[PDB]
């Protein structure tokens, strides 16, 4: 699918590998991704973030 970067700190979200330590399954699309789910490294929220 496609990347999606944190415009606060450069981390990049992989639709590819989700983010399994909160539940998010591997090939969630961005969008897809929970609405209260934030940044792993800085805490900018979902609407914080870029398509790559
Ligand atoms: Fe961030």
């Amino acid at each position: 699918m496609k990347k999606y970067v944190c415009t606060v700190c450069g981390y990049e979200y992989d639709p590819a590998e989700g983010d399994p330590d909160n539940g998010v399954k591997p090939g969630t699309a961005f969008e897809d991704v929970p609405a209260d789910w934030v940044c792993p490294i800085c805490g900018a929220p979902k609407s914080e973030f870029e398509p790559a």
